[PDB]
C-alpha cells in the first residue's frame, strides 16, 4: 500500500507514535517518506548482505527475520515480510523498539540527513488528527 501523507499520519498517530519518546508526529511521516516513499512494500538490500523493509524501512541485521542475513538478531520477533503489509502495526511496534534503544530516530538515515533539524511539523500540515 501507498499512503497519502495525512492517511499514514493519523495511522501513525492511532498507533501510538505522536510524541513517542520524544518525536512529534512530522518526524516520524518525514522519516516514512524519504526512507519509503510511503510504500509499505519498500525492500532496499544493503552491503553487508542485510534488508530493510517496509515503510520505515527497518532492517533485518537487528531487527526481523529474512532467513538470509546469518548471524543477524530478531529483535522485534517478526518475519520481515510482516513489515510489508498494508496494516502497519508490525512496522510502528518494531519501531518503538528501535527508536528506544539508545540513538533515537539517528537509527533512520532518511530522517538524520533529510528530517532531522527541519520544520517537520510541515509533514502533518493540513491534516485532520
Ligand atoms: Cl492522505
Ligand atoms: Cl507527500
Ligand atoms: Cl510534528
Ligand atoms: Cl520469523
Ligand atoms: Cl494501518
Ligand atoms: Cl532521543
Ligand atoms: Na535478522
Amino acid at each position: 500500500k501507498v499512503f497519502g501523507r495525512c492517511e499514514l499520519a493519523a495511522a501513525m498517530k492511532r498507533h501510538g507514535l505522536d510524541n513517542y519518546r520524544g518525536y512529534s508526529l512530522g518526524n516520524w511521516v518525514c522519516a516514512a517518506k524519504f526512507e519509503s516513499n510511503f510504500n509499505t512494500q519498500a525492500t532496499n538490500r544493503n552491503t553487508d548482505g542485510s534488508t530493510d523493509y517496509g515503510i520505515l524501512q527497518i532492517n533485518s541485521r537487528w531487527w526481523c527475520n529474512d532467513g538470509r542475513t546469518p548471524g543477524s538478531r530478531n529483535l522485534c520477533n517478526i518475519p520481515c515480510s510482516a513489515l510489508l503489509s498494508s496494516d502497519i502495526t508490525a512496522s510502528v511496534n518494531c519501531a518503538k523498539k528501535i527508536v528506544s534503544d539508545g540513538n533515537g530516530m539517528n537509527a533512520w538515515v532518511a530522517w538524520r540527513n533529510r528530517c532531522k533539524g527541519t520544520d517537520v511539523q510541515a509533514w502533518i500540515r493540513g491534516c485532520r488528527l
